[PDB]
């Protein structure tokens, strides 16, 4: 098994723990390997204060990158060898603070979009509360079906009403002992199985695709 | 009684409830007498990205009033002047971090001798005493290498809080800092930070702008 997972965020939002909190380990464009046969490659972006104005462009080139050295490879005189670098799932971190969505966010986002799943975690939710939480989700999805985004979708089925339950909230723990208050069960199940495969699905079939056609104006 | 009161953070941060918590781009302000506060919000910090720049409006506001101020002393009939300078900024750092993010360590090393800077620590209902601990320590790590000058506390029972600073906030002092404010909140308190503006930072403004 192998997966490449982006995790995106401003720094200091506990993703990097949370990643080890399902996972149990670590603390280590940035990359750290997971096997314990069964492998994760894990994708951490160094960037994301100061001006922060352009660059997404950095995440952008190396999405298409991965793309663009796959199809290389796809169309290379004997196709045979080719390992997968492309990138099927990128969890995104967003400020706990707002009553809102932060222009940063729906900047990168609308941008990414369509080059990547988006799985816009909402952070570190020891800060808010279920009130605070409720009006947040509705008020960021409102956000987005207002800005129009698209953010992969969970297909299949006991997902039917986490589609309502989301956007997703969480909480960083190796901490001694939790979905009651936290969304995190609700994905770590959605995590290891079988979801995985639907998302390299739609990476693979959706994204990459639009990719290749895009590229051939000649 | 009166005063003006600055309130600094990107948004989201709790500081406008925190105001009323005691009580009960762009610059601009609210008021109050409840004994007069002006209180001063800044639209923008926060959101942007790009904010590459900004600061100088806050900058040029100060100026502002301090150059009324003076343009004011020097008229000729000194007589009517009402006070319009900041005696305080009250400056909100993000909850998250291990450290000290690079906006902050901007604004705060750009304006600290054109106010006094008064760093509370942000929405701690995020945070651990652990963590609190850490953080702090980091903080002031992060200031004395950054050789900045927050206004500090003079007289005195202040005597450990210059240990117990920086301030961690919510929106009880036994958990938070909250109350340990309060209590150092204006009261005859102020009276200090007006002091300490119109003596130390106006003065320095003064003497500065005169080259010619
Ligand atoms: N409020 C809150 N804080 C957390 C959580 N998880 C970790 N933290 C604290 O936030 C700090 C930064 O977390 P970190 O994993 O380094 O996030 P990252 O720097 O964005 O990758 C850590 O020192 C933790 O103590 C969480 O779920 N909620
Ligand atoms: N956990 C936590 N949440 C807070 C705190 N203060 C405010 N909030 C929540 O976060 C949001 C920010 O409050 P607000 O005063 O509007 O922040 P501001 O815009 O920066 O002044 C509000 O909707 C509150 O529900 C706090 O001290 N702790």
């Amino acid at each position: 098994f192998e997966f490449t997972l982006m995790v995106v965020g401003e720094s200091g939002l506990g993703k990097s723990t949370l990643i080890n909190s399902l996972f149990l380990t670590d603390l280590y464009v940035e990359q750290s390997k997971v096997l314990i046969q069964l492998l994760l490659t894990i994708v951490d972006t160094p960037g994301f204060a100061v001006d922060n104005s352009n660059c997404w462009q950095p995440v952008i080139d190396y999405i298409d990158s991965k793309f663009e050295d796959y199809l290389n490879a796809e169309s290379r005189v004997n196709r045979r060898q080719m390992p997968d670098n492309r990138v099927q799932c990128c969890l995104y971190f967003i400020a706990p603070s707002g009553h809102g969505l932060k222009p940063l966010d729906i900047e990168f986002m609308k941008r990414l979009h369509e080059k990547v799943n988006i799985i816009p975690l909402i952070a570190k939710a020891d800060t808010l509360t279920p009130e605070e939480c409720q009006q947040f989700k509705k008020q960021i999805m409102k956000e987005i079906q207002e800005h129009k985004i698209k953010i992969y979708e969970f297909p299949e089925t006991l997902v039917k009403k986490i589609k309502d339950r989301l956007p997703l909230a969480v909480v960083g723990s190796n901490t001694i002992i939790n979905g009651e208050h936290c969304d995190f069960t609700i994905l770590r199940n959605m995590l290891i199985r079988t979801h995985m495969q639907d998302l390299k699905d739609v990476t693979n079939n959706v994204h990459y695709e639009n990719y290749r056609s895009r590229k051939l104006a000649a």
